[PDB]
């Protein structure tokens, strides 16, 4: 149980900035989009549930959030040991490998990422229920 618990709590701060990032303004999100520049690749496009029904610039949104996201999150570890950064590594799979999937999911087509921020919001207040 406390196997889980890093990724546990690594995806509940990076559900906590994907939505603060899906909460501001176009000119904040290019602000922390470039606080958070310089870059990994996480070929999160790909796993975008019904990415076909998406816009171009809904993906661009939603994957330039999670990249920041997990930077945010993943700058909080100083000087890692070779376990932290493979548990980051296995953290931030899990994020991108199962939760992107939920996150995008079952998303309202008039406005996805209001959508996707409560899928998020929801996601992370179960995971900190049982985190308390």
């Amino acid at each position: 149980s406390n196997a889980t618990r890093f990724e546990r709590n690594f995806l509940i701060n990076s559900l906590m900035f994907l939505e603060t990032i899906l909460s501001v303004d176009k000119k904040l999100d290019d602000a922390i989009h470039h606080f958070t520049q310089g870059n990994p690749r996480y070929q999160i496009n790909s796993r975008i549930t019904n990415a076909d029904d998406w816009s171009k610039e809904d993906k661009l949104k939603f994957t330039s959030a999670i990249a920041e996201a997990i930077a945010l999150v993943s700058e909080k570890y100083e000087n890692p040991t070779s376990e932290t950064t493979e548990q980051i590594q296995s953290a931030r799979n899990i994020l991108l490998d199962n939760y992107v999937p939920l996150l995008t999911a079952n998303t309202d087509p008039e406005n996805r990422l209001k959508s996707v921020r409560e899928n998020s919001s929801q996601i992370r207040k179960e995971l900190i229920a049982k985190l308390k």
